[PDB]
């Protein structure tokens, strides 16, 4: 009840979320070298959230009697010029995986695969939030352009989300 | 500060650890695929505690004035012949685990770098426990050799260990 | 990310909510005239609820990365003749909101937006419950065809819907 | 506003529904007979939630303005080989559900009933739990094979889930 | 310990008390089409009131080691020609159950089962409470033949009995 | 109790109100696209107290036995130069709102009718804290004339007016 192609398929896209976990903890380890913890918890916090991603595959995987199979993360980048082109890399991430959603659903439409469609719409409802979550500190960044001071208030906003695991 | 050499140690170790984590979650997918629900949630306990540890790693090197490189997380293996097995796999990678340690702590020593030796003290003795958690449940295997009975027991018993992520 | 067509389809969706609002504010007065608070009260809420569906798209269009854009809210009709005919228009129009409704979902279809026809998926349960609840009250007035003794006991049963904002 | 096709499957449905509560019941009785209280009580439960899903559908079809009409509901089977066979039952009769909810779900995406459709994703959803949470114990039930010692655990372990109505 | 005769009809009389659930849930379709939530609620309520006789049954025979078998369930009518009508047959039917209960305690005497009469003497005093609170139905029902305002009433005041099972 | 000019007068008044409301929110909207949520928020909230104010003028018109009817809303302008020229647009539509509030107070001296002018007491101290509160910030944007710092810490201290409506 899992076709061969559309496990390959999930299997694929729980690796991509597992990889964007790890991108966001690159950018994490990039603003924490900046001197910007408030940006690095902000993007710790956003990795554990793609790791849950990951584990809703990896369930509905197991529900439909599937089995995962887990793949290589690749090197994440190491540097941005910038907080700026480093947000503006997570939204063209972010639409990356939207894509990459958008095509999983046409896969389960093409294949009257309704159990699998239907598990994806929770995906596809999260990654307007996702993006929209990325798009609105990004133009924050944007309008602080030759500021300092802003940066640092962004910074000190950013700093009320946290990693949960810590603890 | 941290010699370049040092940082390099750091970082090879921070990204073993991250390893774990990987692996550890192939063998939650692995015994999830067998049925055993306690062994799962138990390795993917096990797979947290490791990017504890990576954690633990990336702030030493941010305290020490350093910069965390990520490197590419190399595929895991999928499978093992049983459930013996994998915890076998399991003890044998702690036991690398804490070679890895015993190493940089002697490269930490030959530098005169006191605090990454300070910093390690932690490690070896977080790795006695590790290893000791593995070997306890290694040889409760060895003693269900042929008894599905027990491996049931074993199963629930194991299902006390969770992890803190999912909720 | 949102076509022109879309962002224009979206935006007409959402005047016709406000124009819902409106509409059953015109049907609060018509009864309030009436004398039937119970009523008047009712729609008023109703009124409410569509205020709220209107800025259910407004969010969704400034998530997308949208321009919410506002047009003219059309003079609704005065007076019905009587509260089973003013509850036969409110149907009437419920109907005609659903299939608004249905055409923006086949057209996000047609262009392969998936996050618009996700969001598109909560009216589309909304109206369901919409036009069953307008239903009922109309069934109760075809059933209390001259017998103001029910139109009053109705009317009592209606005042039960509180309107939220005037405290 | 239901066409009389769907009407007549949405009804259809709903009789599958109470068959499967019927069915389950039959079960409970054969493993009260092999004196498998937890098992039985299980499938108490499990009827219990079939007549629930049996109101989903008397609901929507009501909020729809249309008629339930309810039809014999045929004589389920007396008897299973072992817990294992009537569990492999159980979940072909699910399969054989889930696959009457895709046909179903095909109808309306054919007429445009996209309120029907809507209404059936909940019941897509639904499917793939039930299928799981029976194949689950259908594995715990071929890891038994000859073994009463689990059987028994597994009994006990089952007899957790137990039958709201008595109360 | 039950002869064959006796365990028949306790099996015939759970297969009579199924039915009469089977047959308040068309009523309940019934009066729900007719706008009569009051009416419907009751009769649901009825309908899992008759669940618990069946039960009651079901336990009887295993307490006696016996083996329960369940049988088809007739289709029950779709119609009445007007509530009243619909609480007569009701009444006619409980006064049917009744007879059935009477028969099977003679059975009893006549087979010197002292067990199966003193499960019984439960149901001879629950017929004499089903009986009534029809009747009462019934009569409250005739005195309000060509009165509406009654009718609506009545509703509300059954409405007050509700389903457990939705909760 | 009301004449025909009054009356007419009123609803009016009436009618301005809710086009204050539109306006209103078609400024949140202007804002919600600079990514200024605060200020958004903030238009949101005086929209719903624009409503309220429509509802003042409909209660009392119906506490004189007058019958409200409402007029077409004209569609408000999409956009202002900038955050400074939109509350310079607001400040000058609540003198606008103040001058028509004045005039109906001398309408309703003009013919002795001393209830709606008493009635009118409310809107003329209403429309003094209106003026100040707009203006207020209305200066603080001119203080701020080119200082996204500035802006930033506005927008921040308006995000605590919260539209209360959403719930
Ligand atoms: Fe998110
Ligand atoms: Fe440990
Ligand atoms: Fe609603
Ligand atoms: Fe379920
Ligand atoms: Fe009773
Ligand atoms: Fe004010
Ligand atoms: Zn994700
Ligand atoms: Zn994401
Ligand atoms: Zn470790
Ligand atoms: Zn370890
Ligand atoms: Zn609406
Ligand atoms: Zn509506
Ligand atoms: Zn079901
Ligand atoms: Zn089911
Ligand atoms: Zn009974
Ligand atoms: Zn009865
Ligand atoms: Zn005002
Ligand atoms: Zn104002």
């Amino acid at each position: 009840m899992l076709s061969e192609r559309m496990l390959k398929a999930l299997n694929d896209q729980l690796n991509r979320e597992l990889y964007s976990a790890y991108l966001y903890f690159a950018m994490a380890a990039y603003f924490e070298d900046l001197g910007l913890e408030g940006f690095a918890n902000w993007m710790k916090a956003q990795a554990e959230e793609e790791i849950g991603h990951a584990l809703r595959f990896y369930n509905y995987i197991y529900d439909r009697n599937g089995r995962v199979e887990l793949d290589e993360i690749p090197k994440p980048p190491k540097e941005w010029e910038s907080p700026l082109k480093a947000f503006e890399a997570a939204y063209e991430h972010e639409k990356f995986i939207s894509k990459s959603i958008y095509e999983l659903a046409a896969l389960a439409e093409e294949e009257k695969d309704y159990s699998t469609r239907a598990f994806l719409e929770w995906f596809i409802n999260e990654q307007v939030e996702e993006e929209a979550s990325v798009k609105k500190i990004l133009d924050k960044l944007k309008f602080a352009k030759d500021s300092p001071q802003i940066l640092f208030m962004l910074d000190k906003e950013l700093s009320a989300r946290a990693p949960k695991l810590p603890g």
